[PDB]
């Protein structure tokens, strides 16, 4: 019964993937922003300039107030709000409601986005990261509580206006390509990783692999950039850099700040190379890699004046809390947060934006050693 989830995602580039829900008796409809980077469900539950629509307790017959406050900081927003449970179910999802946590935000700073379309978030990481404490059941873990559906999810965000599948409770065959490989949820938390090795155009890095992981190594729906810990963003921009040099880039470019363009289908694709992750593996001393294009970390942006070139943005950004492999990471793959086998698997996506000459890749097996020594303590 997957098809009924098949493109339940829509969303703007760069503003996040919503899903529909509904929360409170009489059901009230809310966009809500898919974000594996954290573990809170919360909803907008004041006016807002930014809010077309927001959740009202005061109109719920199943609202129950639970009197204690709570704030979420994100690497870029926050909120605060008053917890309670309501009933709640997604109407393109398995057919079930659940009663679950949620935060009525009443104030918040830089989290809302204008005319993102969406009005809450869900966080689909583990307790140990709800705020105020793990003690608050996020909203997945109380889905398979209370119902049957199966202790996994897959994401399949499709990029350039944008769409894609969240599949709750199982694997949809007939979204990706190829076979799934799985790399280890290295602890229960954020969805975290252990990347063992970085290529560029088939060169490594050779950095201490501790390095790649420099805190830690998550992957979040809610992150729109591959953002790298600042030794690993400098090696990557001075190897991006190189390949590229025979183009002329503002440098503002390089940290995120300014657009480059060219003459409508003359970008230069052929100088930008392609980035290779490897995974640690699901055998002793075996990883996968992932390979991501230039089309992936060059988000295209509309230019508001002179809609005659093709504009993009450098969607790499650096990072002081370790590797975030976002949505320039999760568009180009079908993604399975195996959470029951404490796994998630990768597979090319159905709707991977490819190129003329080359194509993201998830390949295997490849062998390396000592792979426990690039997890970061
Ligand atoms: C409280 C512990 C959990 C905290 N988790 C986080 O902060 C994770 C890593 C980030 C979240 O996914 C947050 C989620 C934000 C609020 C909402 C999504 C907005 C859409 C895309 C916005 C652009 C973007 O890329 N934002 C990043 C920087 C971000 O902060 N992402």
């Amino acid at each position: 019964s997957f098809v009924e989830m098949v493109d339940n995602l829509r969303g703007k580039s760069g503003q996040g993937y919503y899903v529909e829900m509904t929360v409170g008796s009489p059901p009230q409809t809310l966009n809500i922003l898919v974000d594996t980077g954290s573990s809170n469900f919360a909803v907008g539950a004041a006016p807002h300039p930014f809010l077309h629509r927001y959740y009202q307790r005061q109109l719920s017959s199943t609202y129950r107030d639970l009197r204690k406050g709570v704030y979420v900081p994100y690497t870029q927003g926050k909120w605060e709000g008053e917890l309670g449970t309501d009933l709640v179910s997604i109407p393109h999802g398995p057919n079930v409601t659940v009663r679950a946590n949620i935060a009525a935000i009443t104030e918040s700073d830089k989290f809302f986005i204008n005319g993102s379309n969406w009005e809450g978030i869900l966080g689909l990481a583990y307790a140990e990261i709800a705020r105020p404490d793990d003690s608050l059941e996020p909203f997945f873990d109380s889905l398979v509580k209370q119902t049957h559906v199966p202790n996994l999810f897959s994401l399949q965000l499709c990029g350039a206006s944008v769409g894609g599948s969240m599949i709750i409770g199982g694997i949809d065959h007939s979204l990706y390509t190829g076979s799934l490989w799985y790399t280890p949820i290295r602890r229960e938390w954020y969805y975290e990783v252990i990347i063992v090795r970085v290529e560029i155009n088939g060169q490594d890095l050779k950095m201490d692999c501790k390095e790649y992981n420099y805190d830690k190594s998550i992957v979040d729906s809610g992150t729109t950039n591959l953002r790298l810990p600042k030794k690993v963003f400098e090696a990557a921009v001075k190897s991006i850099k190189a390949a590229s040099s025979t183009e002329k880039f503002p440098d503002g470019f390089w940290l995120g700040e300014q657009l480059v363009c060219w003459q409508a289908g003359t970008t230069p694709w052929n100088i930008f190379p392609v980035i290779s992750l490897y995974l640690m593996g699901e055998v002793t001393n075996q990883s996968f890699r992932i390979t991501i294009l230039p089309q992936q970390y060059l988000r295209p942006v509309e230019d508001v004046a002179t809609s005659q070139d093709d504009c993009y943005k450098f969607a790499i950004s650096q990072s002081s809390t370790g590797t975030v492999m976002g949505a320039v990471i999760m568009e180009g793959f079908y993604v399975v947060f195996d959470r029951a086998r404490k796994r998630i698997g990768f597979a090319v996506s159905a709707c991977h934006v490819h190129d003329e000459f080359r194509t993201a890749a998830v390949e295997g097996p490849f062998v390396t050693l000592d792979m426990e020594d690039c997890g970061y303590n």
